[PDB]
């Protein structure tokens, strides 16, 4: 059967988006998310499916703007609303879809960590610890003048304080370049490519 | 030359999934990936192709439930598998590829951070920190009453403990809403769309 | 109006990519980003768009590699480049954004997290944490001994010490599996597949 015009937006609607994996596009039909604009006269079906949401104007729609960001889905579906991974477990600790959700259809989010605890390099033998402890054990604390009017200390930031050619195996704290200033996976960097007309 | 029907499921075929900029879809080509069904009658391809391991029925196949979650590639390649980025450093510290890798094609994964350590705010003379420590410098610690039978005091989870109306930078921990309920990079929630039918 | 073979490639460009919700493909239009390589006389428009960036040699090109890796926009855009996220905030700490960017088309990046702290287990009265303190509460410390030509005693790795069968809420440092070899969010696996012919 041969095929006609109308099936072209079947096939890929404009609105869509993909993936690109070099640096310019061979025709007009897509455009980098780059944070530009279209025009309305030129791509009509952009204009009343996508119109401002972008930014832009109505005579000069906006293009997403993408540079730097992954991509999740919108809303909280099934494996993240799943009872088994709500609510807390015997511990009392908040099970890990906790708090997690997609946004709205274009909603930008920043980078963040979970809450989290480590054991400290020193304590007592009264199961007091502000934020809690282990068992007693083989571990270092003093049993003169203890006080409980203090206060808490802060830990660094995760960067090694010891020079490289001056530390060891228990001189250092982390993996390899495991700190630095983002929380992201491993990733590769592409372009994304939205269609914005036949 | 002119196209025919065959070349439909060539160029995007039944089973393909992008991401779409809006909350509508125009056409029943698509649908998205929010844990509907599909009709076997209505869409035999997707019905062969991927039958049920997103849920779903023979008669009646599951579509993906992305709704909120990222996407990584399938499998473990060589960006992650090259030796230098596994085993262990000079440090004895095994490098960032190690225990990192993608599932089975539809398997999810939960929110996870590597281990990692921070330098204590209190520590002592001797090289006998329990998790490691720095050399020696400008640092804190009692020269009385040490024993090794005591327990070892967490940290907090790393939220502040005081209130921003009484804090400077010296009792501030982190940088601003880093810390949260869930471990994310910058990201742009879109919907994802799944092709499943011509 | 009917359709001819130039409005092919321009509904969906040869380098372009996509995901894909089984293991194998249907047709030799797509192949798998599992960093196989192609046949440049089998497929003249991937080698001449895309040539040897992933690899490979002019005659059998490079596919990429995606197995196991999550995407990110090339490049930083403004989300990211906003003045309101970066720069420091009232307590001198750098907004999310600072650090934050997508790499070249193609760049690879291993996981990390930002830099960050918690508060002490143990602390003093006087206003001289190395790396910062609370004001003073109920928090525990030695009016004994102190002098300041110590080491920093590091935390834990963030795993758990005790076994599960002996803690309770107080001896449980995180949430259930939150520590682990990896830092990425909640995310599905899926394959890449890249467009390498009509
Ligand atoms: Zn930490």
């Amino acid at each position: 059967r041969v095929v006609t015009q109308n099936e072209i937006d079947r096939t890929i609607p404009v609105g869509a988006i993909m993936m690109w994996a070099a640096d310019s596009l061979p025709s007009d039909a897509w455009r980098f998310c780059h944070g530009g604009t279209v025009s309305a006269s030129d791509c009509p079906l952009y204009a009343s499916r996508i119109g401002t949401r972008y930014g832009g104007s109505s005579s000069n729609p906006g293009l997403p703007d993408m540079r730097g960001l992954f991509v999740r889905g919108s809303g909280r579906g099934s494996h993240l609303t799943n009872p088994n991974v709500n609510g807390n477990d015997q511990f009392g600790k908040p099970r890990l879809g906790v708090g997690c959700t997609g946004g709205y259809v274009g909603e930008v989010q920043k980078q963040q960590m979970s809450y989290h605890k480590h054991a400290g390099g020193f304590g007592e033998y009264d199961d007091s610890g502000a934020f809690g402890n282990t068992r007693r054990s083989n571990f270092v604390g003093t049993r003169k003048g203890l006080d409980w009017d203090n206060r808490s200390y802060f830990t660094n930031d995760g960067y090694e304080i010891d020079p490289a050619s001056q530390r060891n195996s228990r001189y250092t704290l982390n993996r390899p370049e495991l700190i630095g200033n983002e929380t992201r996976p491993w990733n590769i960097s592409l372009n994304y490519i939205i269609k914005v007309k036949e």
